[PDB]
């Protein structure tokens, strides 16, 4: 019965030699599992990046999904090997990092806020009417182009939900950024991710999650008495983007906004172009 799972995705990876396509290998971080390098297409001219025991049944579930889920707010999967002991996952490179570095160390206005959180609804859009549940929703897991390219990525907790199984029960994702529904362990939906960019949104506000500096069982229960966060100041902010906050926050399922509703907010139509990103990339860039 196992690990025949692991002979499952050797069926996946793709044929040949992973050092005959891409050269120019250079390594650039690293986060428990696993680690990502650099390097560039020899065919192509394209830079890319490579993701290099335990549950590797996750690692199937990322390859698939992000497969099957192809969208331009979301970080493109390329190629897969694994001629090694490791897995050579090949995926497309942005340099500009990712928005947890932006978020701690820099100030967003709310126009460049409207701009990164419509980028995400759109990825959530799609990936939800391709009845796929994140899961996993942080500025964490927001990867930033050079243009201010805003792409979704980390895919490992994926939820695929069917009309006969359209919910889950499982306590899966980060602490600090799950929907009560999940922590308290009831049937939950797609919203779930939208609860999860909300607590994103708080992120790029007051610069990180709410109960950050509470351990993670702690948040985990203050999450499930408190429900819906306070903001800080709440009255630094406009009205309408309070709403939106409020519609992404709702302890009500039902009254909390599904990203097709919510890219139609009237938040979003403040948001500045993708180019007013770039400076706060230089700027977290440095300080670092
Ligand atoms: N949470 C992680 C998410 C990945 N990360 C990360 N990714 C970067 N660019 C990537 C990565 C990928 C493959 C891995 C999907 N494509 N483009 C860059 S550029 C400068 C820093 C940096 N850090 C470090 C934190």
């Amino acid at each position: 019965s196992d690990e025949e799972i692991l002979e499952k995705l050797r069926s996946i990876v793709s044929v040949g030699d992973p050092k005959k396509k891409y050269t120019r290998f250079e390594k650039i971080g690293q986060g428990a599992s696993g680690t990502v390098y650099t390097a560039m297409d020899v065919a192509t001219g394209q830079e890319v990046a490579i993701k290099q025991q335990p549950k590797k049944e996750l690692i199937i579930n990322e390859i698939l999904v992000m497969r099957e889920n192809k969208n331009p707010n979301i970080v493109n999967y390329l190629d897969s090997y694994l001629v090694g002991d490791e897995l050579w996952v090949v995926m497309e490179y942005l340099a500009g990092g990712s928005l947890t570095d932006v978020v701690t160390e820099t100030c967003m206005d709310e126009g460049q806020i409207a701009a990164v959180c419509r980028e995400c609804l759109q990825a959530l859009e799609f990936l939800h009417s391709n009845q796929v549940i994140h899961r996993n929703i942080k500025s964490d897991n927001i990867l930033l182009g050079m243009d201010g390219s805003v792409k979704l990525t980390d895919f490992g907790f994926c939820a695929q939900i069917t009309p006969e199984q359209s919910k889950r029960s499982t306590m899966v994702g980060t602490p600090y950024w799950m929907a009560p529904e999940v922590v308290t362990r009831k049937a939950y939906g797609p919203k779930v991710d939208i609860w999860s960019l909300g607590i994103m949104a708080i992120e790029m506000i007051e610069g990180e999650p709410p109960y950050l500096n509470e351990n993670p069982l702690r948040a985990l229960y203050l999450i499930a008495t408190n429900g819906t966060p306070e903001l800080q100041n709440p009255e630094k902010l406009s009205a309408i983007f309070r709403d939106f906050l409020n519609r992404c926050l709702e302890m009500d399922v039902e009254k909390r906004g599904s990203a097709k509703e919510l890219l139609q907010h009237q938040f979003l139509k403040i948001a500045k172009p993708l180019s007013s990103l770039t400076p706060l990339i230089a700027a977290a860039k440095e300080a670092t």
